[PDB]
DNA sequence: AGTACTCAGCAGT
DNA sequence: ACTGCTGAGTACT
């Protein structure tokens, strides 16, 4: 259950670490004869790539009811991951059905803004039949499906993909899977072709967790009466990061803000080689970067910002580089980009959250603080509660799978340890930005990332925060703990040791 | 093994 | 905004 939940998760990041790779691939390419822009779908070769690999869910089979991992809240950018995952099999059509029994009952259906929907209550839902839209519409296949399930009284998957407009900012909360309802009643009208069309009336089931754009909305309206205060940050980031509480008049704890990391003294001043770019810098151009030669001969983020895979290490484009600030190889240096909040929560302390969709890959924030040779948990102050061991280890297993998806090559495995001569941590008990109220989680949505800007120092980079999921509005920002890279979680979430090296 | 169907997702305008 | 186009997968002839 756990397991299934592991399992679906993981397998939706492997999706769209490839969709990321087929991009980069790409991107790689000259503006000229790149895929993208003469037809390109990065969600069906992903697919297909993974259906090689057997690596859909569900495979052959209907599920009705709940497919197991599946959680109320979670979201897609593809209508093919809903297919890869089994929770709705046509990749256009919206009503999904089986046989139950000699007769066909629905089992999901997508309410898009095609048709005229009315999503108008959390509680009920209005549905459209499909027709051709100029003849009646036929109680056939879907519709019939739909009707059916009414007297079998057999639930419904109900996706709610947010209205596509081509202005198309991004693919961020396209899809939200809602839950179970059931099948009331339908009744025929009609619709504006002119000609007759059926309706469908949908009643959520109870005790089910509670729909997501109903939260956005118990958050959005500006009253705000959680507020204590409107900018965390006073003024120190290009926009303001608020502070709510609704448990409480608990004002969050106090710290100086910064954003820039204060180093020791004596760590060396050391500027890096630079890039000597006219234009912005990407493995498409003629001439050769020096900044992309040092990240492997590679873009490791893609053209809108998304990281592409994890690194051992990240190399941005520095200070003394002279390609513009729209430089793909400029993402965190950017600073944060995305809406924050920090809330009180019930069980654990204060924590962070996003108050908009988060795609898969994005840059979340900086953990900033000051930065302290990890001799020094001397201070006594910020022992664990505002404190992070930068990580060393790296394994290159995840790389050799993805590897083996996309060439049917893998490097030899290796892991990496930074010498205990220096581990270093960065103390935000004192001061730091907003990244120090990050919690902790078993099953995180973000990731911690070194990039390395403004210096080479490569036991003293940035800890940059990517996230590993589509991440559902108003959830929890979490990071799991370094480990010891021979230990490893398995789908029930717990340690173990990993398989032979070979 | 072939055809009809589509609540996507692009791309040109 | 309004078009037009190529579609993956699955259900049926
Ligand atoms: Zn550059
Ligand atoms: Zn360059
Ligand atoms: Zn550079």
């Amino acid at each position: 259950g756990d397991s299934s939940r592991n399992k679906v998760k993981e397998t939706l990041r492997l999706f769209h670490g490839v969709c990321r790779k087929i991009l980069q691939e790409d991107e790689a390419k000259p503006e000229d004869q790149r895929r993208k822009g003469k037809g390109l779908r990065i969600d069906f070769e992903a697919s297909t790539i993974l259906k090689r690999n057997g690596k859909f869910l569900n495979s052959g089979v209907h599920i009705l009811g709940e497919v197991p991992g599946v959680e109320v809240g979670d979201e897609f950018q593809y209508r093919m991951e809903l297919n890869i995952l089994g929770i709705h099999k046509p990749s256009q059509a919206g009503i999904d059905y089986m046989k139950y029994g000699k007769a066909k009952v629905a089992t999901s259906i997508v309410a898009s803004g095609g048709y005229d929907d009315h999503l108008d209550n959390s509680d009920v839902l209005t549905y459209t039949g499909q027709g051709g839209n100029p003849e009646d519409q036929k109680l056939i296949t879907g519709n019939l499906a739909l009707a059916t399930s009414i007297e079998k009284q057999t639930p419904v998957r109900v996706i709610r993909g947010k209205h596509k407009s081509t202005h198309d900012k991004s693919k961020g909360g396209n899809y939200v899977y809602d839950g179970l309802y059931l099948v009331e009643k339908y009744w025929q009208q009609v619709g504006s072709h002119g000609m007759n069309v059926f309706k469908f009336q949908l009643r959520r089931i109870p005790g089910q967790p509670e729909l997501s754009w109903v939260e956005v909305k118990k958050s959005k309206s500006k009253y705000r009466e959680g507020l204590c205060k409107l900018d965390i940050s006073e003024g120190k980031e290009q926009s303001p990061i608020s502070a709510v509480n609704e448990i409480d008049d608990e004002k969050p704890p106090l710290f100086t803000y910064t954003v820039k990391l204060i180093y020791p003294d004596w760590c060396r001043p050391v500027p890096p080689k630079s890039c000597c770019c006219t234009t912005r810098c990407t493995e498409a151009e003629a001439r050769v970067c020096a900044c992309v030669e040092k990240n492997g001969g590679e873009i490791p983020y893609n053209f809108d910002g998304a990281i592409v895979g994890a690194k051992p290490t990240i190399y941005e484009c520095g200070p003394l580089c002279k390609c513009p600030s729209s430089c793909y190889l400029r993402v965190t240096q950017h600073g944060i980009k995305l809406p924050l909040e920090i809330f009180k929560t019930k069980s654990r302390g204060w924590g962070v959250r996003c108050l908009k969709s988060i795609p898969i890959g994005s840059f979340i924030c900086e953990y900033v603080g000051e930065l302290l040779e990890d001799s020094e948990a001397e201070r006594r102050i910020g022992n664990d509660e505002y404190l992070f061991d930068i990580g060393n280890r790296y394994d290159n297993s995840l790389a050799q799978g993805m590897s083996e998806l996309m060439l049917g090559t893998q490097a030899g495995r290796s892991m990496a340890e930074g010498d205990e001569s220096s581990g270093f941590t960065i103390d935000a008990a004192s001061k730091g930005n907003v990244g120090r109220f990050i919690n902790h989680s078993c099953s995180p949505n973000l990731y911690a990332q070194n990039v390395l800007y403004d210096h080479e120092d490569s036991r003293i980079p940035h800890v940059m925060f990517f996230a590993q999921d589509n991440i559902p509005p108003l959830q929890e920002l979490c990071y799991d703990y370094n480990y010891a890279l021979d230990q490893v979680r398995d789908s029930k979430g717990n340690i173990k040791q990993k398989l032979c090296f070979c």
